[PDB]
Formats: structure tokens, sequence, C-alpha cells
């Protein structure tokens, strides 16, 4: 476990993470994909052999002894808001048990279904959320990573609220 677990939100690209393992935007069927999921199929390929997983679930691939948490979040596209945020919440859940399991100190981590799978709108506020109620019980360093210059404001905020 880390020695005072925290979180932090750091604007940059999640593929130059420097945290013991990262959680993938991943799409269902183990595809590059775009946008967070392209930037991980670039930086680590070897970690989506096999790496095809249901909506709301996560799989980890090793590339090395790196570990890729392949967490896939609901198209809100295809969803209804009910269901999507059911499966939102689930995805994290499996997130917190991978990262639980594979003993690491430190997680980088998207906030998932906030892009392409947003259905257009924004979701900040639910996904970090979700995030939070999955990894609270967790002792990793969690380092969420963003492109938005008012995103990172936003999360920063909501971090430092709950002191
Ligand atoms: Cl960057
Ligand atoms: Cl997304
Ligand atoms: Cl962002």
């Amino acid at each position: 476990g880390a020695m005072a677990p925290s979180y932090r939100v750091k604007r940059m690209d999640i593929a130059k993470n420097d945290e013991e393992c990262v959680v993938n935007a991943a799409n269902p069927r183990g595809l590059p994909g775009d946008g967070v999921c392209k930037a991980v199929y670039k930086k680590w390929p070897e970690s989506f052999k096999n790496s095809a997983t249901p909506v709301g679930t996560a799989k980890t691939v090793m590339c090395g002894t790196y570990p890729v948490i392949h967490a896939v979040g609901p198209n809100f596209s295809n969803y209804t808001e009910s269901e999507g945020d059911r499966e939102l919440a689930a995805a994290y859940r499996e997130v917190a048990k991978e990262v639980t399991r594979l003993g690491v100190n430190s997680v980088a981590i998207p906030l998932l279904s906030t892009g392409v799978y947003s259905g257009g709108k924004d979701r900040l506020t639910q996904s970090l959320n979700h995030l939070f109620t999955a990894m609270d019980s967790t002792d990793a360093d969690v380092v969420i990573y963003c492109r938005d210059k008012e995103w990172e404001k936003k999360i920063s905020e909501a971090i430092q609220m709950r002191t």
C-alpha cells in the first residue's frame, strides 16, 4: 500500500504516466480504438492479447511486468442513462478489485465514458464520483489523467473538497 494513500490529477498523456500500472479506457473487443485506447495501444501493444471483455468489467493483461487494466465503460450512445450509470459504476468496482489483486502502490486512471462514449454529455462529475466510490477503499496512490485545462481545475477542486 502507499504510506499515505492520495488522489492527484495531471493534464498529460496517460501513456507517459509515473505509476506502477495503467487503466485503459478500452472497447469491449480489444481493438486499438482511438483517444486514450489508441495511445495505450501504441505504448503497450502486447497488452491487447485476449483483452476483449464485456461492458462493466476489467481485464488485466501484462506488458512485460507492467499491468494494463482494460476497463470497459458503457457507450451512452447505446445505453439508457439508468443502465449506463449502473455499468459505469460496475467498471470502476472491477478496476478496484484488479488494483487490489495486483498489489501495486499506485495506478494511473482516466475518467471512463467521458470522451467518445459520453453520448455528447459532460460526465466529469458522474464518472469521477463512481471512480471515488470504487477506489476510496483501496490504498493505492491514484493519479487521474485528463487532457482539458478546465477539467484539470474541476477534478483538482473535487479532490481538494474532500480535504
Ligand atoms: Cl503530454
Ligand atoms: Cl470514452
Ligand atoms: Cl479531459
